[PDB]
């Protein structure tokens, strides 16, 4: 099923569901809690992403190394996707802060954003963590919109923002867990999977709309 994805084999990668076959979380997740989401929370996540997407799309986000971010021709709202979600949640249940080797599905390559935050004993929302992904737009350059760069320094500086605002992406599915890390602080771990996967080396992030010459 998930072990016959040419997507993985091509990438010499073991799929997350193919490897971790258990729904119960891994030994990294000491004294764990708050697996997954309420439906209230799932809308929270989708709504934040669309808010941000719409902002950039409408030519309103004004930050960036080379000046403000231009509006988009098409920028579809993301809809929640339970397949991606359960694959995100499985990798989330392993409590190892990094991307998994592969998380793809029959329909498309799947992208990914990761966040974790700490507290003595935790009051941190995913919305907080998403805003922090998006805040990478402070380091973003206009010139990377029409064709995504190959450079990895860049992928790292701005990759989470670019995935959020990826026009072609239309589906999101996230997973989350909380657990005691070895120093007793409470860690709050969010992984979001996106479909189809953004940050395609060469593709445009979105189609740059132009403001009309005859709208005065």
């Amino acid at each position: 099923n998930y072990c016959n994805l040419q997507s993985c084999k091509r990438n010499n990668a073991i799929h997350t569901m193919c490897q971790y076959t258990s729904p119960t979380p891994g030994p990294m997740c000491l004294e764990y809690s708050n697996v997954g989401f309420t439906d209230a929370e799932k809308d929270a996540i989708v709504n934040k992403h669309n808010e941000l997407r719409q902002r950039v799309a409408s030519g309103k986000e004004m930050r960036g190394t080379n000046g403000p971010q231009p509006p988009a021709v098409k920028m579809p709202n993301l809809t929640w996707d339970p397949e991606l979600a359960t694959i995100a949640q499985r990798w989330a249940n392993q409590c190892t802060f990094e991307h998994d080797a592969c998380r793809n599905v029959e329909r498309f390559a799947v992208g990914q954003n990761i966040a974790a935050t700490s507290s003595s004993g935790n009051k941190s929302t995913p919305n907080e963590m998403i805003l922090l992904w998006y805040n990478e737009v402070k380091d973003f350059d206009n010139r990377w919109i029409s064709s995504f760069p190959s450079d990895d320094n860049i992928l790292m500086k701005v990759g989470h923002y670019t995935q959020i605002v990826w026009a072609k992406t239309t589906k999101i599915g996230c997973g989350r867990i909380m657990f005691k890390e070895p120093d007793n602080w409470t860690k709050h771990y969010l992984v979001c999977n996106y479909g189809p996967a953004g940050n395609v080396l060469g593709a445009p992030i979105y189609e740059i709309k132009k403001h009309h010459h005859h709208h005065h």
